[PDB]
């Protein structure tokens, strides 16, 4: 059970800190400089703000793979690969396939069904021993061009424990590796290869360490600026704050032998919840290149995630050359892939981050709104080009395909389930949102009265009195509409044709000045039965004769197809209110 | 959707760097340096600083947590999380807004009536600075042995500009003013330890100049003294940059505010960037005193700055973090229940999956690390669990948060059928057809073929060839259909009337023995346009001339046709 720290306080605690010491064995535990070592007081990283994307490599089908409850079946590694090309990325570890061989399968696969595109370099991960660098050769046969990443572990304590051995003998793992690869890329002359070199447990090995193997490697691989290694640095588990993983950065960057040929390379992951700070300051002390997961995946804690990454350069004018237009088809195939969600509080792609609920939130928001919407009308401009100046939300969520949300609350509740629990309607999502901002501008009833006077009870500028639907008999034939309908008060006849009854009428509202653009359209039975009633749900971007709005309508009818109809209808008169 | 950037790389762009522009509108955005303003501090020491002593913590679950949750806190629940929050050792715990919340009011009431509060404790409460919002803190704190009250206003640029519409002189005035509230008030509540708080809301949005500036004020009206402090709480409202750069500000305002010997500098930091932890550890390591946070990350959109992770966060690395994280679970499992909201698999410390190790090499490495610790503890006659801990992969022994380490050693139908195909299945639907693609991996090519051979070809017993429907031309009218099927192979006309198109095509089908009584129906459009295909799916007990229960799918470019389709699907899947 939880026992309430009851120690003395600290000698020298000041007297308006009443906190106790607690019985926690922090003598287990000791400094990081003590643990590893102290690490730069002339560092530079601290002045420099990141004006450019770095290269990134994507481990999602690695690193990320690995990580899961679920490892991806051959569909699901498939469908990641191909959105991280989609997105943009050109350097993508696409498995283990010496130790692994459904990752083996799959390399195949993209290799042997074209999947790769020219610009794209598919990089693979193999431990040192010659029969699997031999077998990650063999799994790349055919690609033009490949990354072979190898590495072991150099860390202080797994020198001590895991491999009982000298500087020299863990050293030599490193470098008969790169002896390994140097000799199979002469075998195989029909790729063009390269070089990735990893100290794994980087933040638990000395610098001056780290940099002899990396050293060493570079030394039989030969590289060159035209052809250059990449060196990547681990925070296999992240030890230490990021500015102490950043100077050590720096201090590599500047130390490295031969460094025009060298790529530095950044791994953090997240054990102390600051991976992205680490690749941040860590990229602003010299790295060239940071590797990373979607959403933050990967061993444990996860890899830094190359969203919040990419998004945090976009949303300070930097372009992160990725596109993450539309978030949440990211989020959704990353969700498919994992079998793991996306957190509700992930920066830019969880449920809640453009969320606001508290009421002088919503107003600050609505008054940044306006002030926008203002200025983009005296410069004769399209407010979504304008510099975004809106408080509490750092981006524009339309720029990421999201929609700002300003919840209200039911006083179990919710829009949502009273809606469906007290009246029988499944509003789709984007309705909810919307009419939430009408309430913005609440009990059951409110709520009720207010959705009723918004989609169900207008009646100007459009009525629609009665209808003959004129429906062709043969799949695939025209459906043909006259409406008697009233336009402000007044009786008209309306007529127009299309695919089907909503086409039709849509068509017939045209040629009296309402144009109605439908971008989507919802509907269901009220209950069980085939008398049951439908409740249908159109959203359209909206123009009136004497701009276009995009709103939502809401119709309920007897009739499937007229229930469409008073959609339609009432979606003409949101748009006008 | 997704489009591949395409744009021209960069001036200067490395060969090696194949990446192409994206479209994203980025000029829509500056540089911090320019939103803002530039770095102030010259000669910064916080990067030369390792941590070495907890800093005073406040939460604010209670608040900022509290009114960030789409189900805000019952009263049981409330309770059950400022217990939680006492248990652990917090001190200052931020208990709600209640000037602005007749629940958070009730709340302070119900703390204060029931003598709740230990001695050491502090409760905060809240308040914007208009006078009759102090006037209802101050009597919802009415009789508390101690309290903070937490005044603010806005300070930022943009708010300065589009909400407030005022300029620095006004809007240091409603901070000042609200100062000389709270002096006012305190002299009518007595025995009451009132102290205050003020924050210049959307901090890191505000010229550090004028920040200052306000806090001066603010404190040359409270005059806190080194025995009766004031809290300057600096929030990243808005997380709006890098932490060094957070760190800086903090640095640059623990060096400028005036009479600092009466300050306690605090810290606010939400996690728009992810960078709320790192923002708090240097923010701390630049001279702050004091840190606002909520347990698991809570708080509005990212959260405010994690308070399990930063305390875990010294632990690990030497240092008491004054509070008992001892059983991490029991603190989870009560922050899952009073937030209504999981902590995630890899949250810090806490979640699910931070001490596996799925990998065989791992897992190898992780028990030599333990093996050489009992060889160390025999070596010493030590228990090893109060020996250095020391062990590949794993920061801190799980025990020591009363969790263990685990050497641990699906059919996306949904997702597929919605990106490849543009159906959203009802749930129902879902499980039926994944049942299906359990008893055939199957490919998603080889889902839609059993998916098409399933619900939409087969053609026996019943096949729709063509109908004419009599619509009701008034709302309540009848409507009647009138059909050619084939009903194992032969050609029949079936007819029917009801209150809708598929009321009268089931009543139709009655006739010639096929009885549908439907359970469920969903229709949706395959894509944007009026011209769009529908998508329609019918739930029904179908008895055939005995009531199977079955899903029945039809895609048209009529939402009318797409229904009887989902009828005849329904029917063919019933037999
Ligand atoms: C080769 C390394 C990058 C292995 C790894 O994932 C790590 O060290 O974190
Ligand atoms: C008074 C402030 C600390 C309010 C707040 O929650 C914030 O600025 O983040
Ligand atoms: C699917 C819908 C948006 C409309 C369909 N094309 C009809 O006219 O009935
Ligand atoms: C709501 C639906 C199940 C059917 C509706 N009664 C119709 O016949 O069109
Ligand atoms: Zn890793
Ligand atoms: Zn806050």
């Amino acid at each position: 059970t939880i026992v309430k720290p009851a120690g003395p306080p600290r000698v020298g605690q000041p007297s308006w800190n009443p906190q106790r010491a607690s019985s926690m064995p922090v003598n287990r535990y000791r400094p990081f400089a003590e643990e590893v070592e102290p690490i730069l007081r002339n560092r530079t990283w601290p002045d420099r703000v990141i004006d450019r994307a770095p290269l990134w490599c994507a481990v999602d089908l690695r690193d990320g793979n690995q990580a899961l409850i679920d490892p991806m079946s051959p569909a699901r590694k498939r469908r990641m690969f191909d959105l991280l090309v989609r997105m943009g990325y050109k350097e993508i570890e696409v498995g283990f396939p010496s130790a692994s061989q459904t990752d083996f399968d799959f390399v195949r696969e993209i290799i042997e069904q074209g999947a790769i595109p020219d610009d794209v370099t598919i990089q693979v991960l193999t431990q040192c021993r010659p029969e699997l660098i031999e077998r990650t050769f063999q799994a790349c046969s055919g690609a033009p061009r490949a990354i072979v990443h190898f590495y072991n572990s150099t860390s202080i304590l797994q020198r001590r424990v895991v491999f009982r051995a000298n500087r020299a003998e863990v050293q030599a793992i490193a470098t008969d590796g790169a002896r390994k690869c140097v000799e199979q890329a002469a075998k195989y002359p029909g790729t063009q290869w390269r070089f990735e070199y990893s100290p794994e447990s980087y933040t638990g090995t000395e610098l001056e360490y780290a940099k002899q193997v990396c050293d060493a490697v570079g030394e039989v691989i030969a590289p060159t600026p035209e052809r250059p290694i990449i060196f990547n640095l681990p925070a296999t588990v992240e030890m230490t704050t990021p500015n102490v993983y950043a100077d050590s950065i720096e201090w590599m960057s500047r130390n490295l032998a031969n460094r025009e040929s060298v790529i530095l390379s950044l791994h953090p992951h997240n054990d102390r919840g600051t991976a992205v700070a680490a690749a941040e300051l860590g990229f602003a002390a010299g790295a060239d290149r940071i590797e990373g997961c979607l959403f933050g995946n990967g061993e444990r804690t996860g890899n830094v995630c190359l969203v919040t990454l990419g998004l945090n350069l976009f949303s300070r004018g930097v372009d992160p050359q990725i596109d993450f237009s539309n978030i949440d088809e990211i989020r959704r195939t990353v969700e498919y892939c994992n079998q793991l969600p996306v957190h509700e509080r992930h920066p830019y792609g969880g449920d809640l981050v453009y969320t606001a609920f508290s009421g002088s939130h919503q107003d600050a928001i609505n008054k940044g709104l306006d002030a926008m919407k203002l200025d983009a009308d005296a410069a004769d401009c399209d407010v979504d080009d304008m510099l975004w100046q809106v408080p509490y939300l750092p981006i524009d969520p339309r720029d990421v395909g999201r929609t700002y949300e300003a919840v209200i609350r039911v006083n179990k509740g919710g829009v949502a389930y009273i809606m469906k629990t007290d009246h029988g309607l499944s509003l789709p999502r984007r309705l909810q949102i919307e009419f939430s901002q009408v309430i913005q501008k609440v009990s059951p009833k409110e709520m009720w009265d207010a959705f009723a006077e918004e989609y169900l009870a207008p009646v100007r500028p459009l009525e629609r009195i009665r209808q003959h639907v004129d429906a062709a008999d043969d799949d695939g034939g025209t459906t043909s509409i006259t409406a008697t309908v009233k336009i402000n008060g007044v009786e008209t006849e309306i007529s127009g044709s299309g695919n089907g009854p909503l086409a039709a009428f849509v068509h017939a509202l045209a040629d009296v000045g309402f144009d109605v653009a439908v971008l989507d359209y919802y509907e269901h039975a009220m209950s069980a039965g085939d008398d049951a009633q439908a409740a249908a749900y159109v959203e359209a971007s909206v123009t009136i004769a004497s701009t276009s709005k995009t709103v939502w309508g809401v119709g309920i009818a007897p009739s499937i197809t007229t229930a469409s109809l008073r959609a339609v209808v009432s979606a003409v008169n949101r748009a006008a209110r």
